C-alpha cells in the first residue's frame, strides 16, 4: 500500500508441492511470505501464475479438486487475502484437467482463468497510460519438452492492439538458459512476433530459477518461475545468443524468489525479489 501511480504486480511461476501432504514445500510457504509482505508495503493490483499451478499433475474435479484449496490456504495472509490472480496453464496443469482451473474462477473470486489463453486490460493511474497483457497457453502452441488459431488469435491481437504497453506470458520460455533452455518452437513462431509488434516483454517460468535476458531488440525477458523449486543448472548457456543474459539466479540453498513488475508513465520496472525478502535485481524498460 503506496501512493505510487503505477500499474504494480507480481508474477510467480511454478509454485505448489502437491501431491502428497501437505501441497506446499518449505518454499513455496517462504514466497508466500514474502510476496504477502512484499504486497504490504508496495502495494500489488494483481498477481499472475506463470505456470505449474499444482506441480505433479495439475486438478481432477473441475474446480473440486482439493488442491485448488491448499493453494488458497498457502497464500492465506491477510495481506493478499483481496488481491486479484491472473493465472496461466503450465505443462504439468496439461498433465490434468484445465478446464477444471479455468471453471475454478468461478468457485473463488481472486482466482481468474477465463481461457487456456486470454487478454487482460489494464491502466495506470496516470490515464492515457494503457497496458495489455496477453496470457497464452504454450502447451497448447507448442509441444517441445492444438492451437494453430491462437497463434493466429495473438497475430491480429497484436497487429491490432494501441495500447501504451504490451506485454506477453506463457509458460515455456523462448530464452532460457536454465535446465530446459529455449524451446524451438516458441523461438521460432512467437519471437518473430514480439519485436515485429512491438512487444515490450515476454514473462515466463518453466525453468525452476530465476532470470532476466534482453535481446538486441530491446525486448526483455523475464523468466521467475521459482515459487516452489529452484534449478541451479545452465545447461543451455550455450543456446542462449551471448549478451542476452543480464541476470540470472538458481541456487541450490536458496529458497523461492519471484518478480515485481511496475509500469508508469515512463517505464516499465522489473525487479527481482527473493524469498529472503532482498532485492537482487533490478532493471526497467523503455515505453
Ligand atoms: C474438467 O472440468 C470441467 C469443468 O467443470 C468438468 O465439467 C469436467 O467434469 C472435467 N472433465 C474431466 C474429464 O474430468
Ligand atoms: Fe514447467
Ligand atoms: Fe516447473
Amino acid at each position: 500500500t503506496a501512493p505510487a501511480s503505477t500499474l504494480r504486480f507480481v508474477a510467480v511461476g511454478d509454485w505448489g508441492g502437491v501431491p502428497n501432504a501437505p501441497f506446499h514445500t518449505a518454499r513455496e510457504m517462504a514466497n508466500a511470505k514474502e510476496i504477502a509482505r512484499t504486497v504490504q508495503i508496495m502495494g500489488a493490483d494483481f498477481i499472475m501464475s506463470l505456470g505449474d499451478n499444482f506441480y505433479f499433475t495439475g486438478v481432477h474435479d473441475a474446480n473440486d479438486k482439493r488442491f485448488q484449496e491448499t493453494f488458497e490456504d498457502v497464500f492465506s495472509d491477510r495481506a493478499l487475502r483481496n488481491i486479484p490472480w491472473y493465472v496461466l496453464a503450465g505443462n504439468h496443469d496439461h498433465l490434468g484437467n484445465v478446464s477444471a482451473q479455468i471453471a475454478y474462477s468461478k468457485i473463488s473470486k481472486r482466482w481468474n482463468f477465463p481461457s487456456p489463453y486470454y487478454r487482460l486490460r489494464f491502466k495506470v493511474p496516470r490515464s492515457n497510460i494503457t497496458v495489455a497483457i496477453f496470457m497464452l497457453d504454450t502447451v497448447m502452441l507448442c509441444g517441445n519438452s492444438v492451437a494453430r488459431t491462437q497463434l493466429s488469435w495473438l497475430k491480429k491481437q497484436l497487429a491490432a492492439a494501441k495500447e501504451d504497453y504490451v506485454l506477453v506470458a506463457g509458460h515455456y520460455p523462448i530464452w532460457s538458459i536454465a535446465e530446459h533452455g529455449p524451446t524451438r518452437c516458441l523461438v521460432k513462431n512467437l519471437r518473430p512476433l514480439l519485436a515485429a509488434y512491438g512487444v515490450t516483454a515476454y514473462l515466463c517460468g518453466h525453468d525452476h530459477n530465476l532470470q532476466y535476458l534482453q535481446d538486441e531488440n530491446g525486448v526483455g525477458y523475464v523468466l521467475s518461475g521459482a515459487g516452489n523449486f529452484m534449478d541451479p543448472s545452465v545447461r543451455h548457456q550455450r543456446k542462449v545468443p551471448n549478451g542476452y543474459l543480464r541476470f540470472h539466479y538458481g541456487s541450490e540453498d536458496s529458497l523461492g524468489g519471484f518478480t515485481y513488475v511496475e509500469i508508469g508513465s515512463k517505464e516499465m520496472s522489473i525487479t527481482y525479489v527473493e524469498a529472503s525478502g532482498k532485492s537482487l535485481f533490478k532493471t526497467s524498460l523503455p515505453r
